[PDB]
C-alpha cells in the first residue's frame, strides 16, 4: 500500500497565548484533503502542549519538540516520554538539526530517545541531516546512513516512527535544495533501509523532506518518488501551513 | 534587614496530572510561616507550569526548572524566558547541577541564560556546585568561585537573584554533608559576592542549601548564619516538603 502523505509543523521555539489561540483557530477552520490522504502533525513548545492538545481539530496530532532519553527521575529541565503520554501527546520530534548542532545530541543519544520513546508507546518523528561541512566533504550519505544506523540498531519497529531529512547545509547558507538533490537523498536513505533493515521498512516508513518548502516547489517535492511529506518548520506558525498540506492532493 | 528564608522545591522530571494535583492540594492546604518569614518557590516540568499556576495558592510561587540563553526562535526543544514571561511563571532554576553534568552546561552558557532571563523580568535561582572529583582534589572554592563569577561578570543587578549551593560530591560520597559543611561553603562564597561584587549584594543576597534536608538537619541547616534556606530535590514532590517550609520558624 502506498505510503500515507505526512505533514509535520515543527512550531520550533516560538509562540505565546494569544499568537497559540490564532494559529489553532487557523488550523480548526482550514479546509484539507482527508485523513486517508494526509496525516498532520503540529509541534508546539513544551508549555504550549495542553493547551493545543485541549483546543486543536482531533484530526490533527500534537508532538513535542524533544523527550528525554529514558525513565523520569533527576533530570532537571527535561520531559519524559511517560509525561507526553500521560498529557495524551501522541508525537515526539527527536534528533532535530538545532538539537544535534546546538545542545549536541549525538547520534546514539538520539537513538536511545527513539527506542525510549516508542518503548512508551509515542509516534516519532526521527530527525537526520548532514551540515554544509559535511556535504561538501561528500559525506552526505556516510552522515546520514551513520545518523539512521544508531537509531536503526536501537528500535525493535518501524511502524511508527517517521524519517525526516533535514538538508541543514541549505538552511541558512544561502544555498538552496533542488527537488532532485532532496529525491537523491531519500532515494539513497530508503535503499540503506532495503539492505539493513528489510524491504517491508523501506516500502513502508514515511521519508518526510525538512528543508525549505513553500507554494512554488511543495507539488514538486512532494512528488518526488521517495518524498512522502514535509516536516515543515517557521511556515507551520502561518496560514501558508495550510497549503502545504493541501500539496497532499495530487 | 536580616534575609527572608526562601524554600524552593524542584520537582525534577517527575509528575503526571493526577499527581499533580494531589500535591498542589496538599500545599494549598497548608499552614505556614507568614510570607514575612518564608518566600515559597514550587517548579513542575515546563508541561505543568500552566496547570500549577492556575492551581497554586497565590502567596506560593511557580519556577520553570530552565529556559533557552537569548531570544526564541529556531531552537526546538527550547522554552524562552518571554514565554515563562507570557505565561506569568514569575521564576526560574538556571545552571541546577544536572544540567551542568549530564546536559553539559558551561558555567558561561548558565551566566548568559542569568542575566537573560533579569533582562525579561524573571527572579532566578542561580545554582552552583563542585563534583566529588573537584571536592576530593581541593577544588571546591576554586570550582564554585568561578561557576559564580561567570555568573557575575553577566549580571549587574542581584536582586532578583537566589544562589542555590548544591554538594554534588555528597550524592557519590553517599555523605549527609554535615550543617557545618554547607556553613563553610556558604559564608565562603558570600566572602566572594563581598569582595568581588560588593558588601551590599553579599549581604542581601540568600544563598540556600541544595543537600539532602531531612527532620534530622532542617533546624540545624536553617540556623547556620549563612544558609538562608533550601533548594529541595525529590522531597518536595511529597508532604514532607511542608516540614521544611516550617523550618523558617525559628
Ligand atoms: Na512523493
Ligand atoms: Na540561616
Amino acid at each position: 500500500m502506498a505510503r500515507k502523505f505526512f505533514v509535520g509543523g515543527n512550531w520550533k521555539c516560538n509562540g505565546t497565548a494569544e499568537e497559540v489561540k490564532k494559529i489553532v483557530n487557523t488550523l480548526n477552520e482550514a479546509q484539507v484533503p482527508s485523513q486517508d490522504v494526509v496525516e498532520v502533525v503540529v509541534s508546539p513548545p513544551y508549555v504550549f502542549l495542553p493547551l493545543v492538545k485541549s483546543t486543536l481539530r482531533s484530526d490533527f496530532f500534537v508532538a513535542a519538540q524533544n523527550c528525554w532519553v529514558k525513565k523520569g527521575g533527576a533530570f532537571t529541565g527535561e520531559v519524559s516520554a511517560e509525561m507526553l503520554v500521560n498529557l495524551d501527546i501522541p508525537w515526539v520530534i527527536l534528533g532535530h538539526s538545532e538539537r544535534r548542532a546546538i545542545l549536541n545530541e549525538s547520534s546514539e543519544f538520539v537513538g536511545d530517545k527513539v527506542a525510549y520513546a516508542l518503548a512508551q508507546g509515542l509516534k516519532v518523528i526521527a530527525c537526520v541531516g548532514e551540515t554544509l561541512e559535511e556535504r561538501e566533504a561528500g559525506s552526505t550519505m556516510d552522515v546520514v546512513a551513520a545518523q539512521t544506523k544508531a537509531i536503526a540498531d536501537r528500535v525493535t519497529n518501524w511502524s511508527n516512527v517517521v524519517i525526516a531529512y533535514e538538508p541543514v547545509w541549505a538552511i541558512g547558507t544561502g544555498k538552496v535544495a533542488s527537488p532532485a538533490q532532496a529525491q537523491e537523498v531519500h532515494d539513497e536513505l530508503r535503499k540503506w533501509l532495503a539492505k539493513n533493515v528489510s524491504a517491508d521498512v523501506a516500502a513502508t516508513t514515511r521519508i518526510i523532506y525538512g528543508g525549505s518548502v513553500n507554494g512554488g516547489n511543495k507539488k514538486e517535492l512532494g512528488g518526488q518518488a521517495d518524498v512522502d511529506g514535509f516536516l515543515v518548520g517557521g511556515a507551520s506558525l502561518k496560514p501558508e501551513f495550510i497549503d502545504i498540506i493541501k500539496a497532499a492532493e495530487v
